[PDB]
């Protein structure tokens, strides 16, 4: 069972607006992803100090960069806390309303779409780099699911029948064709070295068979 729900329209609004403003500065995708990891691993992290049962789906504590040239994609993977089914429908966007309001008002007074992470909405700067955006995400007590959009105002969740994750979640980009320079290692390598080289897990940056 697949089914799509309509993104709040705020949010509907936010990733037009990621979509169709000229802005050349795009890397900044990358970091605004590997803080969100970094987050989601703190929480789980955090969990565990008073339920250590909560790392039984995975002790590791790590986020890794998997480019694949076949599938056009750059996959940003972490062993996080991983997201609910309600977050991936509901609480998530509800959140990000306020967010997402804020910061178009930001950008309408003089800031710049690298502030994203400002507001707490840097997810959809994934938009910069890619067509489609499907994350596979799995939370302790929740199942496996997928959730996928190409913007245009609609997302799809459907449980995930792929290789089971244990637990946390995989951003995983489609690329637009002329995005590719980010499947190179050099241009990752430089960005994360730019813009992530503090993050307190270790970041593994995979190499292309
Ligand atoms: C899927 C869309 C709706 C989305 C993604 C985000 C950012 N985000 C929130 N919780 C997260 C966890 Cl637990 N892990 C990671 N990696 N990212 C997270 O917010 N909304
Ligand atoms: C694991 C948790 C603490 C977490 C929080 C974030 C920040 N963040 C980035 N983009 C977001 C969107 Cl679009 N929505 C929401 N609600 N939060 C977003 O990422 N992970």
């Amino acid at each position: 069972e697949v089914e799509t729900f309509a993104f709040q329209a705020e949010i509907a609004q936010l990733m037009s607006l990621i979509i169709n403003t000229f802005y050349s500065n795009k890397e900044i995708f990358l970091r605004e992803l590997i803080s969100n990891s970094s987050d989601a691993l703190d929480k789980i992290r955090y969990e565990s100090l008073t339920d250590p049962s909560k790392l039984d789906s995975g002790k590791e504590l790590h986020i890794n960069l998997i480019p694949s040239k076949q599938d056009r994609t750059l996959t940003i993977v972490d062993t996080g806390i991983g997201m609910t089914k309600a977050d991936l429908i509901n609480n998530l966007g509800t959140i990000a309303k306020s967010g997402t309001k804020a910061f178009m008002e930001a950008l309408q007074a003089g800031a710049d779409i690298s502030m994203i992470g400002q507001f707490g909405v840097g997810f959809y700067s994934a938009y910069l780099v890619a067509e489609k955006v499907t994350v596979i995400t799995k939370h302790n007590d929740d199942e496996q699911y997928a959730w996928e959009s190409s913007a245009g105002g609609s997302f799809t969740v459907r449980t995930d029948t792929g290789e089971p994750m244990g637990r946390g979640t995989k951003v995983i980009l489609h690329l637009k064709e002329d995005q590719t320079e980010y499947l190179e290692e050099r241009r990752i390598k430089e960005i994360v070295k730019k813009h992530s080289q503090f993050i307190g897990y270790p970041i593994t940056l995979f190499v292309e068979k």
